[PDB]
């Protein structure tokens, strides 16, 4: 939110930098809505072929950073990351993002002039979006998933927590194997080296500022998602709690294990990290 | 060498300039074509710079008829849409200008290849409606979904060869010009100068008039024998009740004379004869 342009012209490398729960303490905002390209958004009836234009040229350019981060391979990650994004300006456009910082206040700023504030102007917002967000996920894919399956509308705080989510299950295997390399077993018959093995207590904290990150984000996003269920009726088949949407994004994802990890009171973060 | 900015915020009155034959001279170019707006292109994902250029040339033209919604600004409108249409489809006959960069533009993004031509005309004949609807931009701001009854998406997008286009808006032209020129050569020459002698034979101000007319009326045959010619060149070159260029005159105008036309434009028709011809 707090540049324009320069991050029209590089993204950093993802998980670079964490979640943001800080700057607006009832959401937590990840590094990659923080930079979108929103560049000719910023700098902007007629007005609103203007408008399609300007939000199919900043798409392009979000999309095709996205490859390059991606390492140009077309995969997985990078259909998600297109996905994410799309869904962001999506929001942008509809004025239903959370993030709201910086640029993107300029950005809403433009649109409430474009469309109006009347009541029923978020009506034609959201209409506008539904007739142009095929065309802005086909600019996103110029440069190059499932159309149809990404332009599916969900509420932001239901994305971002399948950002999130991927995020952690990616996270969690390196942050385990960076512990175990320092404080595995033993240094003598009873204690276990985080008991005396100074490596071993830097790696252990180092974790535990991790999970801690981890476990607080979660609570906000998680928290988040049954306010805005709760205040604006999100009737949604499949899911009822915000878990739900955990166990349908991630692979082999188990509720019970995870509640253990992100409150350190799984085998491995004891076995690893408790000296008594 | 034409102009790129100028064109796309204003348009010349209707026959403040005449079909020009003289800068390509097996064609005759109207004043519309060479201000067709395309900034965009020129300048130049495609389908939104078109869709800009064509936007605005159709307010435009809405502008040009003072706003009017009737025939002549569907016309037009229609006009404009199929010089796009041979523009996109590399088929143009002005090519003057920025059209050259326009159609540089073209190549750049379709190729030169064997069939590079034949997906332009693909490109251009899945986009057709979008750009005609574009066009009328101006109206559906007024007139919401109602927009679609003011002009005939229909007739618009049917593939004309140009030369039959502007064959038709040729002889829009010319009926529209013809009373007015005969009505100041009446108004100067009606008549006699005294028991015998019509005003032509000794009046100055009707010989003047006389002069006129002829300078006009040498202008509309000069731009049909061009056209009606290229018309037939271009048909041997290469279709639905259309044989002759005369065919064409016929279906756009109402009870087209074609013997009166070829006594207008060949200076022996009655009111010719009368009112310019001493003897």
């Amino acid at each position: 939110g707090n540049t324009v342009m320069k991050n029209c012209n590089y993204k950093r490398k993802r998980r670079e930098r964490d979640w943001d729960c800080n700057t607006k303490k009832d959401v937590c905002i990840p590094d990659r809505r923080y930079q979108l390209c929103m560049k000719e958004l910023t700098n902007l009836t007629f007005r609103k072929l203007y408008l399609k234009r300007k939000l199919i040229y900043d798409a392009a350019v979000e999309g095709d950073l996205l490859l390059k981060l991606n390492n140009y391979r077309y995969n997985k990650d990078f259909c998600k990351d297109i996905r994410w994004s799309l869904g962001d300006f999506g929001d942008i456009i509809m004025g239903t993002d959370m993030e709201g910082i910086g640029y993107s206040k300029v950005v809403e700023n433009n649109l409430r002039s474009i469309f109006g504030t009347d009541e029923k102007a978020q009506q034609r917002r959201k209409q506008w979006w539904n007739e142009s967000k095929a065309q802005i996920w086909t600019a996103m894919m110029y440069s190059v998933c499932k159309l149809n399956v990404a332009v599916n509308i969900e509420p932001q705080i239901y994305r971002w927590i399948r950002e999130w989510g991927r995020d952690y299950v990616s996270e969690l295997p390196t942050e385990v194997q960076k512990l175990k390399e320092k404080c595995d077993g033993k240094i003598n018959y009873t204690d276990k080296k985080v008991c005396k093995v100074p490596p071993c207590q830097n790696a252990c904290k180092s974790y535990d500022q991790w999970i801690t990150r981890k476990k607080n984000q979660w609570d906000v996003l998680s928290n988040k998602f049954i306010s805005v269920k709760n205040a604006e009726k999100v009737q949604t088949a499949g899911i009822v709690t915000p878990y739900d949407i955990l166990k349908q994004e991630l692979d082999e994802f188990n509720e019970v294990a995870f509640e253990n990890e992100i409150n350190k009171r799984d085998g491995a973060y004891i076995e690893l990290c408790v000296c008594s």
